[PDB]
């Protein structure tokens, strides 16, 4: 948490990462998809304040100058823990605090070893990502076979 | 996949990890979770089978060796693919065939650094796991920070 070339440059590819259009311009709604992408759990009116924040043309996008001085600005608010604790927050499909301790083994070691995250944001990049983040599993599947 | 030392010593390790008892036993349930914890997807039909087979007296246990004996049968039978399939499903809460690109990303970085394989299991060792297989994530994340 602190803006550094590394820490930048990563940035950045969340950023190109959730651009579905293809040129600079991440929607309110993309924003979001990037910064989950990162740890972060943005409110709904978190992404509101700042959308507005700087956009005063209402456009709706965000450049990655914008983004970034964003980011920089919220990262104050970004512990290890927040983090972590959203990771596991997303096996925990129900929402009651609970996860398997299954899917859990299983997702860590199986998957998380046929994979490094550079391979990880490869798929994501060719996959057929919606505003939302959402993808259909099975083209994960095809590539990885 | 074969009945390699590797591989018998990895189906001790998932048995030893959900047999909550503490004894060399596990239910029929325990039986779902061990499978899962692999990337079987056990229907209940089967789990059903296979406490039947073996272990006449129905006592709905089963030692390693049935269950080595079990799995070694229904090896050939499983394939890469299928295994990487459920692990997907994991991310695939209302079962839509779609998952988050975010929350694939995040897990599989943020989280998937922070541990080695072993660090899961010896944390679901340490972990309270009901029969289910359930655990509340906040115990982890306590482990975590």
């Amino acid at each position: 948490d602190q803006l550094t070339e590394e820490q930048i440059a990563e940035f950045k590819e969340a950023f190109s990462l959730f651009d579905k259009d293809g040129d600079g311009t991440i929607t309110t709604k993309e924003l979001g998809t990037v910064m989950r992408s990162l740890g972060q759990n943005p409110t709904e009116a978190e992404l509101q304040d700042m959308i507005n924040e700087v956009d005063a043309d209402g456009n709706g996008t965000i450049d990655f100058p914008e983004f970034l001085t964003m980011m920089a600005r919220k990262m104050k608010d970004t512990d290890s823990e927040e983090e972590i604790r959203e990771a596991f927050r997303v096996f925990d499909k129900d929402g009651n605090g609970y996860i398997s301790a299954a899917e859990l083994r299983h997702v860590m070691t199986n998957l998380g070893e046929k994979l490094t995250d550079e391979e990880v944001d490869e798929m994501i990049r060719e996959a057929d990502i919606d505003g939302d983040g959402q993808v259909n599993y099975e083209e994960f599947v095809q590539m990885m076979t």
